[PDB]
């Protein structure tokens, strides 16, 4: 299955950061990552709060179930990442977000999959954009399509 996942971090230095994630999510069981976009450099979608994010996208291939992934993910979050106390906005250093997992609808309590606000997100449909422009979403959506019409800033690569 190919889940696409967001990586975000909102590390002064995230390089190091995002690639220990990726490393991890190329060792998440399973799975492999399939692509990687570009790195890119992206407002908070808080307050300028300050920090700029490194967003990026990645495809991974993965047998697990969404859930399973999801663990994954998370753990990389905890192992990766760290939390910024008090943070309302990105409390997480490292964000790894399910953004699709497949054509897989999930509404659970730990998931929702599309990711619940990707749409809103330029962060995280530019770079999806870039490895997967033509993504259908499993209602139908394109992203593409998406892009088009909410005129999202384009990032710029980190
Ligand atoms: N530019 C940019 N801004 C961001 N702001 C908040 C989060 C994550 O915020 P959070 O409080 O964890 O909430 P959630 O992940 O549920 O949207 N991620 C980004 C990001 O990845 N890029």
């Amino acid at each position: 299955t190919v889940a696409y996942i967001a990586i975000g971090s909102n590390l002064a230095s995230p390089l190091e950061q995002v690639n220990a994630a990726l490393k991890a999510l190329g060792d998440i069981p399973e799975s492999h990552i399939l692509t990687v976009s570009s790195f890119y450099r992206t407002p908070p979608l808080g307050p300028q709060d300050q920090p700029d994010y490194l967003n990026a996208a990645v495809a991974l291939e993965t047998s697990l179930a969404p859930e399973e992934l999801l663990n994954h993910t998370q753990r990389i979050e905890l192992q990766q990442g760290r939390v910024r106390k008090a943070e309302r906005w990105g409390p997480r250093t490292l964000d790894l977000d399910i953004m699709l997992f497949g054509n897989e609808v999930i509404n659970t309590e730990r998931l929702t999959v599309p990711h619940y606000d990707m749409k809103n997100r330029g962060f995280m449909l530019w770079p999806l954009f870039e490895i997967a422009p033509e993504l259908v979403f499993p209602d139908g959506e394109m992203l593409r399509q998406i892009l088009h019409t909410r005129a999202f800033d384009k990032l710029n690569k980190w």
